[PDB]
């Protein structure tokens, strides 16, 4: 296989460090990892394979690996686990970046902004204005909200009804505490239409939801964000408005190249009766973020999809 | 290997069709092929591996293959070769696009515009305004100039002094015949500074060249094109202005993701004394357009580069 220098794998190692993580700071590393992958995929000509949730260590054409590893002071063999982040050029096996981070009470944002600035330099990849404004709009600016928001994100990833109820409740507690974090209201609205899709005959819930949505998609602080087209795409899908769903989701994709946007495009293709196009979107989502969470969303997200029938290549690959 | 649906290989088969090609229409197919690869790489989130000039058929993670094959009416076993172009989804092995083109006296543009429109649909990839304006500026609009221009492009690809002299003479005959094809004057200026780099002590030629260049980079019809930053990048490199060279070439890359821009970035990194960064740019050029032409440009283009020392991974891969 020829290595491609513009092809980056993101890995996580030692998920069971020593002390003391734990979902405590694991959903943090997961969130930073996903944020990095999706920023690069959206705003640069790097292709990122986010393999944080992937079990198999297969052969890849990836010229760079970004590794997140949990490491204890060792001097004890197992204590307060520092976060080790290395960018390796797999062409030579040399280290282009080596960071060691200790989590604290108010450095979560710092750690992440320092990671982003440092990746910009190491990859000679300045970040476009559109990425800067996007990060400002999409992320809370206090550490504690960041912790809670990425925990919510971790429930969204799992994707089962129970997980979504918890994402939705966590996002509601965020919103009640900090009404000004508008993006979280947008995320809540999205988890909420996804949950409501499972109770199709509950029209009173549909009416409450159309209201929460209409009072979100109009907001100015959310103009030009993907979240807003994801909400419209799923809301239109649930209502059978396949063409509005298609146009919303392709606009969402233009704004955010995410595993989730491609799953949703796959769903819209299925509804349209175009299974080869669906399979294509799904295998794209799976390349972007391979593993059980994406697999679960392909198979169950919004409605059930038979992977043997719609995406046989993926059954055979796994 | 997991197939990536956003990863496209461009192949050429039967380079020795039957009747009657021949460089006659081979440099045409080559030019269309390169144009497709570089448009997709620049203006979409597809990664294209342009393997038109590549001998080895290795294992790739490519989810789609675009094949250019020369085929004779067969009914004779070998006659006027039609151009067969198929887009295959390698996930299922199904055909997403199947075109058969016969070359004529005034359909060369037609064939190419029809290919582009048809790729847009088959890949659900509308083309951005920036691509449309770019194609308008970068391509002549009569068939015969297109023939000549792609022949010139084919000499540029080979990259040796003799080839460049011929590119330069062909582009000059184009310019003399059609002064309004401004892009060709820009291409001539570029081949010309590259050729002049081999005669460093010829100051009279340097003065003529600074004049042809200054009278090109200013032109308005060329604003926002890569060619203009390629000219500045090479002109600055030859003059030892490494920082101007770096800034020009990174702007060129933003505007055109081409094998050649990455070779030139690699050259600028070498001059700067940064060989791991050079190796990276070079292996990127080689992923974009693998084979002897790109290899020749890495090894010889502007100045000589020792691949064993600067890019050992590439020696070992080959």
């Amino acid at each position: 296989i020829l290595l491609n220098p513009r092809d980056i794998d993101i890995n996580m190692v030692n998920k069971s460090c020593n002390s003391w993580s734990s979902p405590y700071q694991l959903s943090y590393a997961i969130g930073v990892g996903d944020l990095v992958a999706t920023s690069l995929n959206t705003f640069s000509t790097f292709m990122v394979h986010d393999k944080i949730n992937y079990n198999i260590d297969e052969p890849s054409s990836s010229g760079k690996t970004l590794s997140i590893a949990f490491v204890n002071q060792r001097q004890y063999r197992a204590q307060q686990c520092f976060m080790s982040i290395k960018l390796v050029d797999n062409a030579d096996g040399s280290t282009m970046l080596d960071k060691r981070y200790v989590i604290t009470n108010g450095n979560q944002l710092a750690i992440q902004n320092d990671l982003l600035e440092s990746l910009s330099k190491a990859l000679n990849q300045p970040w476009p204005q559109r990425m800067q404004e996007t990060l400002q709009k999409i992320l809370p600016h206090r550490g504690a909200l960041l912790t809670n928001f990425y925990q919510a994100h971790d429930y969204l990833l799992h994707g089962d009804d129970k997980s979504l109820n918890r994402a939705s409740e966590l996002l509601g507690e965020i919103v009640q505490s900090s009404p000004e974090f508008t993006y979280a209201r947008a995320e809540k609205a999205l988890v909420d239409i996804v949950r409501h899709s499972q109770h199709p005959l509950d029209e009173k819930q549909l009416a409450a939801l159309n209201t929460e949505i209409d009072n979100i998609v109009t907001l100015p602080e959310l103009n030009n964000l993907s979240i807003i087209y994801q909400i419209k795409a799923v809301s239109a899908l649930v209502k059978g408005k396949t063409d509005e769903s298609y146009q919303a989701i392709n606009t969402g994709i233009d704004l955010e190249m995410s595993w989730l946007n491609y799953v949703l495009l796959g769903k819209v293709y299925e509804m349209k009766g175009m299974n080869r196009e669906a399979a294509d979107a799904y295998l794209t989502a799976f390349n972007l973020r391979p593993g059980a969470n994406t697999l679960y969303w392909i198979e169950n997200g919004i409605f059930q999809t038979s992977v043997p029938y719609v995406v046989p290549y993926l059954d055979k690959f796994l």
